[PDB]
């Protein structure tokens, strides 16, 4: 079960996060052990359309192949703070597998700036929950994490050598669906 009420940055811009661009993970934390696969990689584009706030998410699985995106309205709890009922989609947001409740994540963005954010996530799914995870995104593919993001991640009293990178994962990323999904 998920354990942290993680805290959003302080002055947190949404329009600048949510302006529909991709993040990519770079480095993730998840507390519970065995939670994840010790090699994955991840993206997700976050933005708003037609008057809605959206992400859209990928995952690949770099080793069994394992692949598939989400799409979701995301609801406010505060600034920063957010729920997110998902759909699961292939990459063109055709429907595979619609929303239900009692399948969401939460989303908090704990920091951020032009390049960079560290957030937290929550993931309740059906029998499957997932227990609190960090993430450690950058606008560039396998970007070093840069020095305001890791004092962030200290800030946050987390260290930052128990995060996983996933940049030696040979991982490729459609932008361009990821972008798309935002409307579907
Ligand atoms: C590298 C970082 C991440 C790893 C290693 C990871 C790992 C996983 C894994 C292994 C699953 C499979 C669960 C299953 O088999 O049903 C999963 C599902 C999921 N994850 Fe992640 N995840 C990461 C980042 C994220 C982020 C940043 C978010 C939210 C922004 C997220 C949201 C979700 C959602 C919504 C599902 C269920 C999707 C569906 O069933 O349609 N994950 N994740």
């Amino acid at each position: 079960a998920c354990t942290k009420n993680a805290i959003a940055q302080t002055g947190f811009n949404k329009d600048k996060y949510f302006n529909g661009d991709v993040w990519y993970v770079t480095d993730y934390l998840d507390l519970e052990p065995d939670d994840v696969p010790k090699r994955y990689c991840a993206a997700l584009a976050a933005g708003t359309a037609s008057g809605k706030l959206k992400e859209a998410l990928y995952h690949y699985d770099p080793k069994t192949q394992d692949t598939f995106y989400d799409v979701s309205e995301l609801q406010v709890e505060s600034l920063g703070k957010y729920t997110a009922n998902f759909k699961k989609v292939d990459k063109n947001g055709n429907v595979k597998v619609a929303v239900t409740a009692g399948n969401y994540y939460t989303f908090t963005v704990m920091y951020a700036d032009d390049s960079s954010a560290l957030i937290h996530t929550c993931l309740h799914k059906g029998n499957k929950d997932r227990g609190d995870l960090y993430a450690v995104l950058n606008r560039n593919k396998d970007a070093a994490a840069g020095d305001k993001v890791k004092s962030a991640v200290s800030a946050a009293t987390l260290e930052f050598s128990k995060f996983i990178s996933t940049k030696e994962n040979n991982c490729a990323y459609d932008n361009d669906s990821l972008k798309s999904l935002l409307t579907k």
